[PDB]
């Protein structure tokens, strides 16, 4: 079967991270949309204009709003992208055939929206040469960050080629997790986000979303299906692109 | 010898085009700077804010201004990047060891600055699915363009992999040649731009800067050295990356 995949990058990244996977999915006959989120990739906004993870998700919400009735998509989120999935599913949960989490946060409906991010920061407290700043938006102080190049090299793109790592150095931008805003956000709903089918894809060789964290997430909120990819690194859509495509084909064949 | 290479993308592109060449040059021991020009790549400006090729070149001029006395660079420009070189050399010609033109326009000092662009449009008049718009800045109507995806595929990235072409679809942005502004611009000077060493690199398999054009440019304004790369396509920094690095090493060893 063919699906319409909507690929959703993590914070400080852009659609460009999916530059290998997108053509491969298309070569399998799928429609693929790879979005830049607010203040990401070639989006014209700067992060200091963005006050929440919800506002950050605008391009995804807008895209879903523009789907004609009856058209469903499979959302694929990497790393912090699982939060954008949760947000989208609580607005457009009739449009979502399934969501695939790709070394991603997996929010739940029983704890506050910041819950898995708070846990991530316990398990991986040291972001190496990553720099931080503060800005104010909508009366709240928000912590912005710029991922450090050594963190990028060693922990996110560990096994990626120099030309891929170079793209990350060139294209990664200031971003934010909006952790304090998430902490005060209404919980994700059981009827929207809770109802969607959730496929959890991971590698135990991920050097930032470490096994303790990913296995903790799986036990905390049981996915409908789990796929464990052998080897690779955190950016499986670069290091294990063919394997990710294979998994996504199976998802397309399973959930509609 | 080692040099400091400053790599300069064409219109509608960004530093990202150099993502393969930059690490290779670095693996030879060079310092490499790959800039986003105004309203290009991750630069925060939109093109409608930019009134001239000179204003477009600001990030390059600013970068050159920030070089401490005595430090010289080798400028490397692709496609329309030769115009940014001319502009820079007329402000900072003591800072420039040489300029390498990479399937690039080669402005001169005898004809108006638009001369080689006017000629390019004669030789390659049909930009396929490229779209055009007009905006007004500083009292002048400027023609903006968005390179068409079929033009990209067939003429710029002809022999590049699908994953490279995908980057171009994701990252290329609205731009302008500022052709009418160039036409009224003061000529490039003999003392600045005219004095710099100029190395002309090309392939006769380029499907946009066709042989008639490139050979016309070489005869119009004799380069100090010409290198012809066999095969590849217009984006030689993607299809012939190792060959471009080899040439640039030789340039570094020749001109300081
Ligand atoms: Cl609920
Ligand atoms: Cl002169």
């Amino acid at each position: 079967a063919f699906a319409h995949f909507v690929l959703i990058h993590t914070i400080c990244h852009g659609a460009w991270i999916w530059h290998k996977l997108k053509p491969l999915l298309e070569a399998l006959g799928h429609k693929v949309t790879a979005l830049d989120l607010a203040a990401s990739g070639v989006d014209p906004r700067q992060i200091e204009e963005i006050g929440s993870f919800d506002e950050y998700s605008e391009p995804l919400l807008t895209f879903l709003e523009a789907l004609p009735p009856g058209e469903k998509v499979i959302l694929v989120g990497e790393s912090c992208g699982g939060l954008n999935i949760a947000i989208a599913a609580d607005k457009y949960c009739e449009k979502i055939a399934a969501a695939v989490f790709h070394n991603s946060v997996l929010p739940d409906t029983e704890h506050c929206p910041s819950y898995v991010v708070d846990k991530l920061m316990e398990v991986f407290p040291d972001w190496k040469d990553t720099t931080y700043f503060t800005y104010t938006k909508d009366g709240k102080e928000i912590t912005g960050l710029k991922l450090g190049f050594t963190l990028l090299r060693e922990n996110l793109y560990t096994l990626c080629g120099p030309e891929e790592y170079e793209l990350a150095k060139m294209l990664t931008r200031k971003g934010s997790l909006f952790q304090n805003i998430l902490a005060k956000r209404p919980f994700f709903t059981k009827e929207g986000y809770g109802s969607i089918k959730k496929i959890y894809v991971w590698t135990d060789q991920d050097e930032i979303f470490l096994p303790e964290f990913q296995l903790w997430q799986i036990e905390n909120y049981k996915p409908d299906k789990v796929y464990k990819v052998e080897g690779g690194d955190h950016k499986l859509q670069l290091t294990k692109t063919k394997e990710i495509a294979e998994i996504l084909q199976e998802v397309a064949d399973t959930y509609n």
